[PDB]
């Protein structure tokens, strides 16, 4: 872990890039980012009502199953409280292993096409935006903690999204590759993390404070992923065939982690409230259609496939 | 390389700290912070004067050497212009080699004392101010190489500051102990980057985005100073005496490659701009006394000295 830094690149003469959507999004950023406009968020404590939800029910896959109707109360308001909690986990798992990797490969000009300044200046302003939703979901933790008085809380599995991409570059012996398959999973994050926060963002049952950070969140994240957008379409117009071709078969694989179920981390979860037959309940999601996906809105990776013309090589 | 998240850690019962010193810091960050109050940093166009100079001669090191003084002055103004570049490239390597590494180190509860809310809290807005740090650092040197119609500048060597830091750890076999000097250098850093961004925020002759840009990040950094003297002195009381004595040992040589000055970027512009006799003009400046250091004020780390009751340097 020797630490890196990009501020000895210096630079060469190089065409500029012309984007209208990147000028544009870049101009936007202090009149659109949370960290500007939003920061004294929690700050404020509390209207707080206890008896309002964390997470909505509405969306628990399990909600309805009879092992899990057959629970006591505080048992089920555990795990929907523990739900929220990992959600918030899952977030900040995605920003610091998919996002923020993908982002620092071409701050580091690793693709061609990547030195270009506006590039640079929009993906460092994204960059500012995740530390920053980083710090809000951290908060919201731990304002969830202190107000549900949640003394211990287990190590968690590690963001299945990751899982998945480090079982693909343990078979890429070449860097070239592993960083494709970096830069795809980040871009598919980016575009399709909208998703995820509409879950909770949109969500008026829930407590106001969790639609609200969502909703900041996914406020800057629509401009990511049309940065993405425009960014990936740069690189990969300069990218080589092999470098083209591996981008195309990462995209599916991509896409299947960033909306996966943690399974894993359900179980944990159910077993932590001592759900009697937490395993049952899992198997029949295992078994259920759409029982492993998480986020089942892809429209914002199937907007980058059109604008890369992909559209018939990508299932 | 693994990319990391400290996301999945769970947490166990624990006291509060309870610093009075770091809720105050903690809650005057969005009334402070330069990301929340001047984000709109280099996107006003104002008028601009071509001969103010981008940095001040009076800390140029060879500012009157002979074989610097006889080059023609389109030479002398390329040097001095990279030289401005090369103090933002310096910040922003700081920041991504130095400062970064050490509070991800906090972050990721790696110290006793490191799980406390308040610490965390403290340390992700000094996170997202060293991200907006960087951002404006980088458009200050885009700002000038458009100005100044840069058409190339060479690749730079690495951090002198890390350069130091990279060796004392190729020695230390055990995380535990490499830990310490990370999060050390990072401390020095965070207590003495006044001294550096000083030398051009109170400079009146420099380009005014120049002294301007430094002011904002100054104003943090007065923030980060006292927020990396309560952590530490909290994780110094928690820490075993093994850990205690790498810390102290480790002081010292943190706030020599903080002061350094590398002379092999010096050698580098200025060779770029061409000037005859570089390897001279460096030689001379080896040779003088103070000539390997640019920063001479450490008053900031004397003070967290000071608040470990460490005053045996
Ligand atoms: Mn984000
Ligand atoms: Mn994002
Ligand atoms: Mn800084
Ligand atoms: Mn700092």
């Amino acid at each position: 872990h020797l630490a890196t830094t990009w501020a000895a690149r210096g630079w060469v003469e190089e065409e500029g890039i012309g984007s209208a959507t990147l000028g544009r999004l870049v101009r936007a950023w202090p009149r659109r980012a949370a960290v500007v406009n939003k920061a004294d968020i929690l700050d404020e404590w509390a209207d707080y009502d206890t008896l309002v939800p964390d997470y909505p029910l509405e969306i628990v896959p399990f909600a309805e199953h009879p092992l899990f109707l057959a629970a006591e109360p505080h048992q089920r308001q555990r795990v929907l409280t523990g739900m929220w909690i990992g959600y918030n986990e899952r977030v900040i798992a995605t920003e610091q292993l998919i996002a923020e990797p993908a982002f620092d490969l071409v701050m580091h000009g690793v693709f061609p096409g990547s030195d270009d300044p506006l590039i640079r200046k929009s993906v460092q302003q994204a960059i500012v935006d995740e530390s920053f939703h980083t710090y809000m979901h951290m908060l919201a933790i731990d304002r969830t903690r202190e107000l549900r008085k949640i003394s211990e809380r287990p190590p968690q599995p590690e963001l299945v999204t990751y899982r998945r991409l480090r079982r693909v570059l343990a078979d890429m012996p070449e860097q070239w590759e592993r960083d494709i398959a970096v830069l795809v999973w980040g871009a598919v994050a980016e575009t399709c993390i909208n998703a995820l926060l509409a879950l909770l963002a949109r969500d008026a049952t829930i407590q106001p404070m969790h639609s609200l950070i969502t909703t900041l969140h996914l406020r800057d994240e629509t401009a990511h992923g049309s940065i993405v957008v425009e960014v990936v379409r740069e690189l990969y117009a300069r990218m080589n065939e092999q470098q083209r071709r591996a981008l195309v078969r990462c995209l599916p694989i991509a896409l299947e982690a960033f909306a996966e179920q943690d399974l894993s981390a359900l179980l944990l979860e159910l077993n932590a409230a001592g759900i009697r037959g937490a395993e049952e309940i899992v198997g029949d999601l295992r078994s259920t259609a759409g029982g492993t996906r998480l986020v089942r809105d892809f429209s914002g990776a199937r907007k980058m496939v059109e604008q890369l013309g992909l559209d018939d090589a990508v299932d």
